[PDB]
C-alpha cells in the first residue's frame, strides 16, 4: 500500500433513514434516532474510503477495531456528515480519527478505527480455512 | 436503578445472516462475513439486558460508548453468542465487558459499551428540544 499522507480525509454523508433508528431483535424499537451500530457502519465507511486510493494490486482492507462515543443525537431525516481522518500507519494497519455532525452542526460522535491491509488471496484462504472446519464438524 | 451484582451477565444468541455481513453505502459488498458493526449492535443488545431487570418504573437507559476489536470471523449460517458482564456502575453510567463467539467456539470479539441512566421523562425532553432546534431552521 502506498503511505497515506498524515492526516488524510474521507467523508461519508447521508441522511438518517427510519431503518437506521435503535431497534433490536427481541426487544424491538428502543429511541427514535440515528444508532450507534449504525454510526459505528458509517465510521467504519468513512474509515474505508481512506485507504481505497492506496491500495495497491491484490490487496484488500478488513476492519480490525473499532470505538465510538454517542454524544449528541441525529433525528430522522436529519443529513449527517462523517469525517475520517487517517492518524497512522503501523506495519500492516491503518489507523483513523473519526467525527461525526448532524444537520445542525453539532458533534454527535467522536470515535476510531482499525483496519488490517492483507492479500486479498490471504483474506480469502482465511475464510476458506474457517468453513473448513466448519464442514469438518 | 437497582444495583446490579459485580460480574452479572446477559447473552444474546442469534445465527448469521447474508444481510449481517459487510456491505456498505456507496461501496457495495466487500466481505462475505459477519460485519464489525453488526456485532456492535449486538452487544449494545447484550449490554441492554444487563440493565433492564434493574430499571426502576420511568427510568431509561440510553447508549453511549461501544468498543470492539474483531479477531475472527463468523459465517453466514453460523451461529453466534455474545456475552456481555457487568463490569461497574458509577453515578448513572454502566460499564459492561462484551466478548463474542462463533459456533466453533472461536472468540470472534471483544469490547466494552457504556449505557447511561437516565428518567425516561429527560430523554423524551433531548429528543424534543432536538427536534425543536430543527424546526427553527424553517
Amino acid at each position: 500500500m502506498r503511505p497515506i499522507p498524515e492526516g488524510y480525509e474521507a467523508v461519508f454523508e447521508t441522511v438518517v433513514t427510519p431503518e437506521m433508528t435503535v431497534r433490536f431483535e427481541e426487544l424491538g424499537p428502543v429511541h427514535p434516532v440515528y444508532a450507534t451500530y449504525w454510526m459505528v457502519k458509517h465510521m467504519e465507511l468513512a474509515g474505508r474510503k481512506i485507504i481505497l486510493p492506496f491500495l495497491e494490486e491484490g490487496e484488500e482492507g478488513i476492519g480490525s477495531y473499532v470505538e465510538a462515543r454517542h454524544l449528541a443525537s441525529a433525528l430522522p431525516g436529519m443529513r449527517v456528515r462523517v469525517v475520517a481522518r487517517h492518524e497512522k500507519t503501523e506495519g500492516n494497519r491503518v489507523y483513523a480519527r473519526v467525527e461525526a455532525y448532524n444537520e445542525l452542526g453539532d458533534l454527535i460522535g467522536v470515535g476510531r478505527t482499525e483496519q488490517v491491509i492483507l492479500p486479498k488471496a490471504k483474506v480469502e484462504a482465511l475464510f476458506r480455512r474457517l468453513k473448513e472446519r466448519w464442514e469438518a464438524e
